[PDB]
Parts: structure tokens; sequence; C-alpha cells
């Protein structure tokens, strides 16, 4: 079977991973995706300890989790096996690389043997379906491949789906690039994630978002999620 599952299932069930990097253009949903992945990992294996670290020069994790984080790791309230860390420079470390274009200088020696080992390290690209993000995602992947960092999954986030005149017009754009991505990323897990009815904040909402990272979102059947955030 040549059609890869459009999910992060292969990554979250990849028991040997030590590093899960998350990268992409500013605003595409790296805080959201990296936090949701970390929440899923923590929930699935409650006896193992997970760290979510962000290099974003922002209180991104703090605002997403509604809890104060910093340079020292601190456990997430309600998920005692997940810690978060915000540092402007564990079974698995999930690593939001914001700003990705700069952090890709930092990821540059026994750590390197870890990074270039596909059994220990993967890099999830996040993008939105518009020209700049797509083309910068292509560029980022080419660069990661040249440094032998594994990439097998790409999240396309903030999608509107079939069917509001503005939304119809915007979906016309989105699907044009989505169709292009389908072809570009045939050898990849290409996860289609919908735009929700509000920002994604708090552990409960992050958990809900993470559901469709692991099971393919069907806009005809699953659209309650858009309005299901509290
Ligand atoms: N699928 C989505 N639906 C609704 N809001 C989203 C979605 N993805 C991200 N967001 C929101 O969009 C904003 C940017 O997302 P964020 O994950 O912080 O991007 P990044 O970390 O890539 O800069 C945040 O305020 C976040 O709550
Ligand atoms: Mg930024
Ligand atoms: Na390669
Ligand atoms: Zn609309």
């Amino acid at each position: 079977d040549l059609e890869l599952e459009p999910t992060l299932e292969s990554i979250v069930q990849h028991d040997s991973l030590k590093w899960i990097f998350v990268g992409g253009k500013g605003g595409v949903g790296k805080t959201t995706t990296s936090s949701s992945v970390a929440v899923q990992l923590a929930l699935a294996q409650p006896n193992e300890q997970f760290l979510l670290i962000s290099t974003d020069p922002a209180h991104n994790l703090s605002d997403a989790f509604c809890q104060k984080f910093g340079k020292d790791a601190r456990k997430v309230e309600g998920l005692p096996n997940l810690s978060c860390m915000e540092i402007d420079p564990y079974k698995t470390i999930i690593f939001d690389t914001a700003p990705t274009g700069h952090t890709l200088r930092f990821l540059q020696s026994e750590v390197n043997e870890q990074f270039t080992n596909p059994e220990l390290t993967t890099f999830i690209c996040v993008c939105i379906s518009e020209f700049l993000s797509l083309y910068e995602t292509e560029r980022m992947i080419q660069e990661l491949m040249s440094y032998n960092m594994d990439v097998n999954s790409i999240v396309v986030n903030q999608l509107l789906f079939a069917e509001c005149k503005r939304c119809e017009s915007r979906w016309k754009m989105q699907k044009k690039y989505l169709d292009q991505m389908g072809e570009l990323y045939e050898d990849y897990h290409l996860v289609k994630m919908p735009l929700l009815g509000c920002e994604i904040r708090g552990v409960e909402n992050l958990k809900k978002f993470s559901k469709f990272l692991l099971k393919p979102y069907d806009p005809k059947a699953d659209s309650d999620i858009v309005f299901d955030l509290e």
C-alpha cells in the first residue's frame, strides 16, 4: 500500500523516538500542533515523562496551556507526566522550533548522531495552505534532508473545507495548494487539520484538537469539533 495514512499515528506510536521537532512558518500552528502532540504522548503513556520545549521568543506555551512556564521545566496542571519549558536560546522531547528559520541554525556532536537517526528523531513540518508557507515548507524540507534529519509527516492546518462567500473564496485558494501538496507529499503522511471556531487554549481543548491529528478529519461528519471548544 502506497497511500500513507494522513495522520501522526506513525510518529506517536513510534516507541523509540527521543526527539520530535516541530517547525514551519510563523503563525501556522506550531504551538498548537506541538502542544497537542505532547498532550497525546503524555496521555497514551502515563508512566513515562515528556517534555515540551519551545524556543519561540514569546510566552506561547504559557498562553496555550493557561499556565506560567519558563527556562526551568514545570509540570502541566492535570498532566503530571508532561513538563513544559520556554527557553530563548524524558522519554521523548517535543520541540517547537519557532522561529524555525533561525532555530535551523541551532540544531546544527553526539547529539547530531541522535538527530540523524530516524529511529530517534523526526521533524514534523506545519504549514497553512497558501503560497509563502507552502514554498517555505518545501525549502525547509530540502534543507532538513541535506542534513539527514528525517521528515515523514506534514500538518496542513487551518483548513476551511468544501463550502459564506469569503470562506468559499478562501477554500478555493486552500484546495489549489492542498491539491499541489497531495502530489508533492505522496511519500509523506499529510495531515489535513481544520480551522476551529476559536483559538485553541487549555489542556482540554488541546486534547480535542489532537484527536484529528491521529484520525483523519471528515468535514461532513466531524465538524462538531469546530464549535466544541470550551
Ligand atoms: N486549526 C486551528 N483552528 C483555530 N485556531 C487555531 C488553529 N491553529 C492555530 N490556531 C490559533 O492561531 C494562532 C496561531 O497559532 P499558533 O499555534 O500559535 O502558531 P505558531 O506557533 O505556528 O506561530 C493561535 O492564536 C492559535 O490558537
Ligand atoms: Mg515568530
Ligand atoms: Na536525507
Ligand atoms: Zn465564513
